């Protein structure tokens, strides 16, 4: 399953807040800025997190 594996603050309007065992899934791979977008279903929020931080 997909995992956040390191913890996230957003710290812009288009990031968003990840912490170890929410529940995501991806919008759109990496392009080579270093961010993923996602969706936090355990948060219910959708935007950037960094793509190291997480496994999809
Ligand atoms: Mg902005």
């Amino acid at each position: 399953e997909n995992k956040v594996l390191y913890a996230y603050v957003q710290k812009d309007d288009d990031e968003i807040t990840i912490t170890p065992g929410d529940k995501i899934s991806l919008v759109a791979r990496d392009t080579g800025s270093g961010w993923t977008k996602i969706n936090n279903d355990t948060t219910g929020e959708t935007g950037l997190v960094p793509t190291t931080y997480i496994r999809i």
